[PDB]
C-alpha cells in the first residue's frame, strides 16, 4: 500500500498532551494538535484556525475571528471558548511557560462569541504571533478531554483539530497514526504512519537497509554520517541534506575558572579548526559556524568578526594571560594551576564523543588540557540547568525560535544560557536589553537591540559556535521527495505525495 508508510523515532511520541513537554515529542504534537495561525518559511505566519484578526492601537488588545467549520477528530465543535478554555488551561501552569515570554505577557482571552476570541496583553509584545504559532504550547485539544478542566495534570484522549489522529501506542515499540478523513483543509495522501521505537542509531540505518522502514527523518544524529554519505551514493536509495537549520556550539561557563577569563575564552574560540573538526567527525556534511546565529537569522547579519583558527594567536591570548608552559610539561599553569577545562556530553552519543576527542585533542595543541566528562542524558540536563560545567555541547533552536525565543531564555537562570553568562559583568545590562528588544515597537531600536545583545555575546566569547546544522531523509525512492517544514522540530507528513 502505497499510503501508507513505516518510520522511526528513538523513542515513543508520549501522551500528546498539547501543553506539556518531555515526553511529548514535539513533531507528534504538530501532528495532532493546530495553532490559530501557521508559521511561513518567510518569516510571517498566515490565518489558520483564526481566519483573521485585529489589534488596538497600544498593540496590547488582539482580536481573532475564527473560522466557523473547522471540528475536532471526535466531532465536537472547534470555537472560541474552546480555544479559551486551551489558553487557561496553559496558563494555569504559567510557571512552567515563563522561559516563553508570551506565556508571562497573556492577562487575559475571552471568548466574546462563537468566532470571536480576544487576548489581552501586558505589553504590545512583537513575537505574539510568532508565538502562538510554536508547536507548543499554544494549541488546541477538546475541551471535553481535560481532565478536571485542566490538561496541567494529564489528558484523556489526544483530540486535535489536525490531520492526523494517534490510532495506538505500544510503550518501547511503536506509535501509528492514520490521516483524520474529517479534517478541515487538505486531505494528506498518506493514509496511515507508523513509528517504530529504535534508540540506536546504527540500528536505524540497519533496519532501513532490511526494508523494514520507508523513511528516516532527523537532524545530524538521524543516522551514521558515512553511513548517510554511503547512503546517497546508493542509486536503490534516496537521501535529502537541508539547508542549515540551527547552530550547534560549546557554551563555555563565564563564571567558573579557568573559562572566567575572557583571555582563554578567546584563546579556545582560535584554537579548532571548525572545517576539520566537520569533515572529520561529521564527514563533511554540514556548515562551518563563526557567529552564535548564522547571517541568514532575523536580525544577526551584523558583520561579527570571526575567529578563524589561528593557533599562534590562541597561544599568544594564554601567555598575555599569565597562562605560561613549565618546563617540559604541554598543559599551561597560572599560579600553579594547570589549565584544565571540563567537557561534560552525552556519553552514550557517539557523534558528541567524537567532536569532544577532536576539541580535546585541538585544545591540548594551545596548552589546554579538556576533561572529557562522559554521562547518561539525566545527569548532563541537570548539569545545563546547575551551571556544574566547563565547557557543553549546545544548540540553538531553528526557526521560529531563533533568535527572538532563545535570546528571551536567556534571562531564565535554570537554563544553561544563562549560566554559561552569569560571570559577565554585563550580564544584567544584557538581560535587561533582552527584555527591552521584545517589547519596543521601534524598529529600529530593536535592530540597534538585537545588535548589541549578540555583539556583546560574541565579543565576550560566551559560545564557541561550531557548525550549522541540517534535516537529514533517507527514504525509499517511491515516497518521492520529502518535504522540510518551516518549523525545524516540525515534520510535514501531510506534504508527503507518492
Ligand atoms: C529544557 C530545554 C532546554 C534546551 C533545549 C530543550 C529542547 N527543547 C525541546 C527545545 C528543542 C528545540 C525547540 C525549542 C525546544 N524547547 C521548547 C519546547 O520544549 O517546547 C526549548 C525550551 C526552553 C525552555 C524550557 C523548555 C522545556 N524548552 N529543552
Ligand atoms: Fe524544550
Ligand atoms: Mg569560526
Amino acid at each position: 500500500a502505497p499510503d501508507e508508510i513505516t518510520t522511526a523515532w528513538p523513542v515513543n511520541v508520549g501522551p500528546l498532551n498539547p501543553h506539556l513537554y518531555t515526553p511529548n515529542q514535539m513533531f507528534a504534537q504538530s501532528m495532532v494538535y493546530e495553532p490559530l495561525v501557521k508559521y511561513q518559511a518567510d518569516g510571517s505566519v498566515i490565518p489558520w484556525l483564526a481566519k483573521s484578526w485585529t489589534h488596538s492601537e497600544d498593540g496590547k488588545t488582539w482580536t481573532f475571528t475564527l473560522r466557523d467549520d473547522v471540528k475536532f477528530s471526535n466531532g465536537e465543535p472547534f470555537d472560541a471558548e474552546a480555544a479559551a478554555e486551551n489558553f487557561r488551561a496553559v496558563l494555569d501552569n504559567r510557571q512552567r511557560h515563563a522561559w516563553l515570554e508570551l506565556a508571562n505577557q497573556i492577562v487575559d482571552v475571552k471568548a466574546l462569541s462563537k468566532t470571536e476570541l480576544q487576548i489581552t496583553l501586558k505589553s504590545a509584545y512583537y513575537p505574539f504571533l510568532q508565538e502562538l504559532a510554536l508547536p507548543r504550547p499554544f494549541r488546541f485539544i477538546a475541551p471535553s478531554q481535560f481532565k478536571n478542566h485542566e490538561t496541567m495534570n494529564g489528558i484523556k484522549a489526544p483530540i486535535g483539530t489536525g490531520p492526523w489522529i494517534l490510532q495506538e501506542s505500544k510503550l518501547n515499540q511503536y506509535d501509528v497514526f492514520v490521516r483524520n478523513e474529517n479534517y478541515w483543509g487538505e486531505k494528506p495522501a498518506i493514509k496511515k504512519i507508523t513509528f517504530n521505537v529504535i534508540p540506536d542509531p546504527t540500528t536505524r540505518a540497519v533496519a532501513f537497509e532490511t526494508g523494514d522502514i520507508d523513511l528516516l527523518y532527523g537532524n545530524e544524529g538521524l543516522l551514521p554520517l558515512d553511513t548517510f554519505a554511503r547512503f546517497s551514493q546508493n542509486p536503490a536509495y534516496h537521501t535529502q541534506l537541508s539547508q542549515p537549520i540551527e547552530t550547534v556550539m560549546l557554551a563555555l561557563n563565564t563564571a567558573k575558572a579557568p573559562t572566567n577569563e575572557l583571555a582563554v575564552r578567546e584563546a579556545l574560540n582560535y584554537a579548532v579548526n571548525k572545517k576539520s573538526l566537520i569533515d572529520n567527525a561529521l564527514y563533511g556534511t554540514q556548515q562551518v559556524a563563526d557567529t552564535l546565529f548564522a547571517p541568514s537569522v532575523p536580525y544577526a547579519n551584523l558583520g561579527l568578526k570571526p575567529s578563524q583558527y589561528d593557533p599562534q594567536k590562541a597561544k599568544a591570548l594564554l601567555e598575555k594571560a599569565g597562562w605560561t608552559l613549565p618546563a617540559g610539561k604541554d598543559i599551561r599553569e597560572k599560579n600553579g594551576q594547570p589549565l584544565r577545562i571540563e567537557l561534560s556530553f552525552i556519553g552514550t552519543d557517539a557523534l558528541s564523543k567524537s567532536m569532544a576527542e577532536i576539541i580535546q585533542a585541538d585544545m591540548r595543541q594551545i596548552g589546554a588540557d579538556v576533561s572529557l566528562i562522559g554521562e547518561e542524558e539525566s545527569s548532563i540536563y541537570a548539569r545545563q540547568r546547575d551551571g556544574r560545567f566547563g565547557m557543553i555541547f549546545h544548540r540553538t533552536w531553528g526557526a521560529p525560535y531563533d533568535p527572538h525565543a532563545f535570546l528571551s531564555s536567556m534571562r531564565v537562570p535554570s537554563h544553561a544560557d544563562f549560566q554559561a553568562q552569569q560571570g559577565l559583568a554585563d550580564k544584567p545590562l544584557i538581560d535587561k536589553e533582552i527584555g527591552e528588544v521584545l517589547a519596543t515597537h521601534d524598529e529600529t531600536q530593536r535592530q540597534a537591540l538585537y545588535r548589541d545583545i549578540l555583539t556583546r555575546l560574541h565579543d565576550e566569547a560566551v559560545y564557541l559556535p561550531i557548525s550549522y546544522i541540517s534535516m537529514m531523509v533517507v527514504s525509499k525512492p517511491e515516497l518521492g521527495n520529502i518535504p522540510y517544514a518551516p518549523i525545524a522540530t516540525e515534520i510535514p507528513f501531510e506534504q508527503i505525495k507518492p
